């Protein structure tokens, strides 16, 4: 019951206890493993006040307070406060808290050492979708801090009924648009060719061209969403060149400095934040490998291996991915030459196994999902491939959701 | 109950109803996924008889003879002899089915679009250790076939007791030794350091370099093991040469040509067969990026970006990446050069995608660990990276076991 993980590169040994207060279900059970299925799969007053007591039970405990009489009323008011309202309302503290730790605990999530230095920005007063693109343009901007990015989420409203809900239908605050073309090919990013054309139905004035910053899509308490254009000075972009290759300029890349994720759902304490766009700053491969060079996306192996004449005849001669290292050398020494904070594969993995080390000792464990803390590239030469990962479900958590445009009720 | 898996780079979906055969256990639970645990964890005749009839009633089904008398006097022959003698033995026939079903369900191995092609070598007649070293020569032999390598497996006499046991002490049949220095360092593979030690203790007379071929040590019927050299035409080494860097040569790699696994166990209707060495031909990452990189193998990646000229100051040179393409692309170069099978990790993923949609459509289903199956470099840019797959385990299967020197009595 209480499991041990080995690093087989250097034969350390971590007990995993805090998986036991784990609540929710994985997806696997004894007789099959589903570890490698990408998205596994209103509420009841009843249902809320354990996970409420649960949630403050572990926020007084954490500040040194368990079990004390602001405890224990606290207790009661929520209770309360659920009796009368069939909801409650987080104090600005556990918000931060319970952000925090829906962070610490994303399994998928390789940059968590970072998790306590996360910018919290209470949105819960906002009314409108004008409002919601003014919060996120001060998100934008302060999380940029002119490529010294910093943390941050934004915590829209959460859900109430469940036909009035706050929602980015954006995947990402910053993402490049995609265009299908007459002779079927694509132009842009393959992934947004879908969302790209549901902005253009809203009224979307396309540039069309490769990296087009979509605009804000935005919710607001159930209503239809509204476009708006991130203003151009706050959408930090980075043009992608290489120390060696010259011809690499002439490639044209460039891309975001910003990854933030805002289709994400936050559970705390049982509430429901359907709209809480999250950013931190990018590691190299996430560019380098899966943007620029996945099949189904921007998929440039073909051009750079073409310019760093390659034998591209055979499967064998590695060609694929010879050119792979060159792109993700030149995201990561653009990014660093225009002082944009990146993380390469090498520092990430290593902070994580430092991160997994302070969470087994300080925590009792770490939730980890091996399938998704090695990188796309060179797994075995970073630490975390010989690091076993015991995954498991903790909360405060980010969630999926469904996209809303396949939930929401028009008008 | 018939789950779905998909593939995000294809968007095609399989359903998956062969899990329901499944028996074993795979170490998760609704609570908790153990996929990246590297090694998850006598017989009485009350237990083998289920084990039997599972076993024939497939073997029937499968040669179009499910449920004939020539079945049902087999099943009976079986119980019968069970009865009469605690165990049982398998037909040729039979013997030849496990053994390729073993392979067939070994959900950590990429290579199992040849599953059906397996020579098998019924050694279940041995009775010495000498016997045994006639018999692994002869497997060696033919599976290397002069560099066009043939899947084989040479299955030696069944556990009885448990203390009469067949055991290849040798973790592979051709292995390079490993000592350690006097300066703490180490020469050869520091894999096989505590094994070179157990051959040095048996009387081994160590060549103590670098590529130093392993002697086989084998154990017949629970017997002291005895020490045998294979004789070293029979051993095919490939020297690693690059097609661009000629001081690529004076590096002095080589590997061999044969991965034979030989620690393992594999189970066939509940009898245990505890030396079935089995052998292929490699996937080169296997020796490029495990072999040659791992930090605790030999770990060139240091001389190799030396020689290359390489910013070694910083990680996110990614001078490890660049280097580490290379020597693949090296290995790969070598054996075909020499005419020694070898396959890319790019045509084994692509097969494995093909083997997996045949296994689908015609079996329903294919038992994958998507933790191995993807390679160790560039796994997003081979299909396998984008495939879900669902880990189950079934039987007849290859097992791990304690390594004979932690169970051997002596004498
Ligand atoms: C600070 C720098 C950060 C880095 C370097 C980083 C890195 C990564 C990477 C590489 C992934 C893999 C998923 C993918 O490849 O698309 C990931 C997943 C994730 N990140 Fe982090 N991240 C950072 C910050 C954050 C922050 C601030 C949050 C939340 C406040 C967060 C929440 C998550 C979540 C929830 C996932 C998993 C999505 C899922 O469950 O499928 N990350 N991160
Ligand atoms: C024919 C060419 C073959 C190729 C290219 C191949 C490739 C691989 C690779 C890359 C692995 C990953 C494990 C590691 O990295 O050490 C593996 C595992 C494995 N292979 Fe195959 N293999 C081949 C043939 C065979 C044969 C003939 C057998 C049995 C008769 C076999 C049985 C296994 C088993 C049982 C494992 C998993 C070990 C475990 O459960 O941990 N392989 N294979
Ligand atoms: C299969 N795809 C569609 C999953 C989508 C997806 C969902 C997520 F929750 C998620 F975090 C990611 C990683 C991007 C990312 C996010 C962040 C954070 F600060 F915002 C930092 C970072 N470095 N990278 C991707
Ligand atoms: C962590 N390590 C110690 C696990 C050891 C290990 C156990 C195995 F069963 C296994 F198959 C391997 C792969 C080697 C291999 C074997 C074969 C086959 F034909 F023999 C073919 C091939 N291409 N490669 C490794
Ligand atoms: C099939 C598989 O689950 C899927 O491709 C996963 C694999 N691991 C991943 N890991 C990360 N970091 N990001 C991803 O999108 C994926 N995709
Ligand atoms: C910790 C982890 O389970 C371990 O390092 C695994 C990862 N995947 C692997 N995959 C293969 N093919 N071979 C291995 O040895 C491993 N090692
Ligand atoms: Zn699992």
């Amino acid at each position: 019951r209480f499991l041990k993980v080995k690093n087989w590169e250097t034969d350390v040994v971590l007990t995993d206890t805090l998986h036991l207060k784990s609540t929710l279900e994985t997806g696997c059970t004894e007789h099959i493993c589903m570890g490698s299925i990408m998205l596994p799969s209103v509420a009841t007053k009843d249902q809320l006040f354990p996970l409420a007591k649960e949630f403050l039970d572990q926020y007084y405990s954490s500040i040194k307070r368990f079990g004390s009489k602001a405890h224990m009323d606290r207790l009661e008011e929520v209770n309360k406060e659920i009796e009368s309202t069939s909801t409650y309302q987080l104090k600005d503290t556990e918000l931060i808290y319970g952000a925090k730790h829906a962070w610490r605990n994303a399994s998928r999530c390789v940059g968590r050492i970072q998790w306590s230095k996360l910018q919290v920005f209470d949105a819960r007063d906002c009314t409108t979708a004008h409002g919601m693109f003014n919060y996120i343009c001060n998100h934008v901007k302060y999380a940029t801090n002119k490529g010294n990015l910093r943390s941050a989420i934004t915590i829209f409203p959460q859900r109430t009924d469940g036909k009035h809900d706050f929602r980015v239908w954006n995947s990402q605050l910053i993402r490049y648009a995609g265009y299908k073309q007459p002779d079927g090919s694509t132009l842009g990013d393959p992934a947004n060719v879908q969302f790209t054309e549901i902005c253009i139905q809203q009224g979307w004035k396309a540039p069309r061209g490769r990296f087009d910053v979509l605009p804000l899509l935005l919710q607001a308490n159930g209503n239809d969403p509204e476009l708006f254009q991130i203003p151009p000075e706050l959408v930090l972009e980075v043009p992608i060149r290489h120390p060696k290759f010259d011809w690499f300029k002439d490639l044209g890349l460039k891309w975001y400095g910003l990854p933030a994720v805002s289709n994400m759902l936050l559970e705390i304490g049982g509430l429901e934040f359907s709209a809480c766009p999250f950013s931190g700053w990018y590691m190299g491969t996430e560019i380098g490998v899966r943007d620029y060079c996945d099949n189904s996306r921007y998929n440039i192996l073909e051009e750079v291996a073409k310019k760093m004449d390659l034998d591209m005849r055979k499967t064998s001669s590695l060609w694929k991915d010879q050119a792979l290292v060159e792109i993700n050398i030149a995201v990561l020494y653009s990014f660093q030459s225009d002082k944009v904070t990146i993380v390469d594969h090498h520092s990430a993995t290593e902070s994580f196994i430092k991160h997994m080390e302070n969470e087994y000792r300080c925590r009792g464990g770490c939730p980890a999902d091996w399938v998704w803390i090695v990188p796309p590239m060179s797994g075995s030469i970073t630490p975390v491939f010989h690091q076993e990962m015991l995954n498991y479900r903790l909360t405060p958590s980010f969630e999926y959701q469904p996209d809303p445009w396949n939930t929401h009720v028009w008008k």
